[PDB]
């Protein structure tokens, strides 16, 4: 007995409701630019929107962006999500304006949200997400371990039911932000553009010439003469035969791996929820700059 979520929308709730709640994330993240040295909170709010749908099993149904459990002390206190209440916070103001939002639909579209206003690919969006029970919060240990191969990656994937095409086009929004130690024990951007979302880490994967050093919190990561580094996972993804040639597609067709990752990114969100065929179908919000804002 695999649970089934189902969706509901929020009692009224239309469009114009969620794009209001986009544009409150969006205006917020214009004003607060300042966050982790001018980097701004794009980066992590999408980090929350993957960490809090990849606790998903395909095999029972657990897990998932459904039923927002990010917000019990269990699953906020993993360690896999040292970093993330800074976006937990940044929600905050806007969940008290707009009360009536679930807990998913807000981390979730919170993702949709900054990639957009970087300049990243329009990503469609769907509501009724519904909080569910404290009892229902995963365990600890769901999320993925940065020190590992692409084996390790394939068969890690395969338990949220993605595919290499899928894995690879995911793994480009590592672009954004960067690791801190701290945090996870890494240390690094992985490139210069870190707060707009492109394809830049793939070409920065196939043309910066990588060591494999030790940092101060004795983990080894990969390091350019730039300044940028790439996890052992992330590195991996030039190892395989299989993911090699996917990275050098999205390194020569910016297109392609816009149009993948929304697919992908899009899919990540919604595992595990069941929508109606009476349910809305998805939006895709107006970004500030296209309404004018
Ligand atoms: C093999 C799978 C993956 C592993 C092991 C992994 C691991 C990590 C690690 C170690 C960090 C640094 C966190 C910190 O120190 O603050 C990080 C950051 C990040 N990851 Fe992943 N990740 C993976 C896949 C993904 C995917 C699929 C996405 C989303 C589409 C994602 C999005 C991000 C983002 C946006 C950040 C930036 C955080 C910030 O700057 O605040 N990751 N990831
Ligand atoms: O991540």
């Amino acid at each position: 007995t695999p649970l089934v979520h189902v969706a509901s929308v929020e009692k009224g709730r239309s469009y114009e409701d969620f794009q209001k709640v986009y544009n409150a994330i969006a205006l917020k993240l214009r004003e607060d630019d300042e966050y982790d040295n001018y980097i701004g909170y794009g980066p992590v709010l999408v980090r929350l929107a993957w960490h809090t749908s990849g606790t998903w099993d395909k095999h029972d149904n657990t897990g998932g962006s459904y039923g927002g459990t990010y917000r019990f002390k269990k699953e906020f206190n993993d360690p896999s999500n040292a970093g993330l209440q800074n976006g937990f916070k940044f929600l905050e103001p806007i969940h008290k304006e707009f009360p009536w939002i679930s807990s998913g639909d807000l981390f979730s579209l919170g993702g949709v949200t900054a990639v957009q206003e970087m300049q990243g690919p329009k990503i469609p969006w769907r509501c009724g997400r519904v909080d569910t029970p404290e009892d229902t919060t995963p365990d600890n240990g769901r999320l993925p371990d940065a020190d590992k191969d692409a084996d390790y990656v394939r068969t890690f994937f395969q338990r949220l039911n993605m595919n290499d095409r899928e894995v690879v086009a995911l793994m480009g929004a590592h672009a954004l932000g960067k690791t801190h130690l701290k945090n996870s024990g890494y240390e690094g951007p992985w490139g210069a553009a870190n707060n707009v979302f492109t394809n830049e880490f793939y070409l920065n994967l196939l043309n910066e010439d990588w060591k494999l050093e030790k940092n101060d919190a004795n983990n080894e990561q990969w390091d350019s003469k730039s300044g940028y580094m790439m996890l052992p996972t992330d590195y991996s993804l030039i190892q395989d035969p299989k993911y090699l040639s996917i990275v050098k597609e999205y390194a020569n067709d910016q297109d392609k791996f816009f149009k993948d990752f929304s697919k992908a990114f899009e899919k990540l969100l919604e595992d595990g929820i069941t929508f109606p065929k009476d349910a809305p179908s998805p939006f895709i919000f107006k970004t500030l700059e296209e309404q004018g804002l």
